[PDB]
């Protein structure tokens, strides 16, 4: 399986939201920034080189969150919690940005795959 990362950026209980903007079926639903491992990459590499490329930010990449999705037979996604190092978030490629807290995450109109990770980002929010 091809790896597809993804980071929840937490900072003092609010998470970064980053709304797509494309293609049509995802664009105005909102995500975990990340993308795909090339090869030779750790997660980590993979995740960090991500989030410098679509939020102009350095993050410390730290534990999984939530269960990996299935995205198909050839492609797994997994969510990564990680810390701001360095750098203050700008879309590049997203439509909007967003830092949400724990009463808001459930309300979000989120992309397909990354739904069942609701409980579990507000629960990392909650401390719980």
């Amino acid at each position: 399986k091809q790896i597809v990362v993804a980071g929840a950026l937490i900072s003092r209980g609010t998470l970064l939201v980053a709304q797509r903007d494309r293609p049509a079926e995802l664009a105005g639903l909102w995500e975990l920034p990340g993308g795909k491992v090339t090869p030779g990459e750790s997660d980590a590499d993979a995740l960090a080189r991500e989030l410098r490329e679509e939020l102009g930010v350095d993050v410390a990449v730290g534990e999984r969150l939530g269960a990996d999705v299935a995205l198909n037979d050839a492609m797994t996604l997994r969510a990564y919690r990680v810390t701001l190092r360095s750098g203050s978030p700008h879309p590049h490629d997203h439509r909007a940005l967003r830092w949400v807290g724990a009463d808001e995450i459930d309300g979000l109109a989120w992309v397909p795959a990354d739904r069942a990770w609701v409980p579990d980002l507000v629960a990392a929010l909650s401390g719980r």
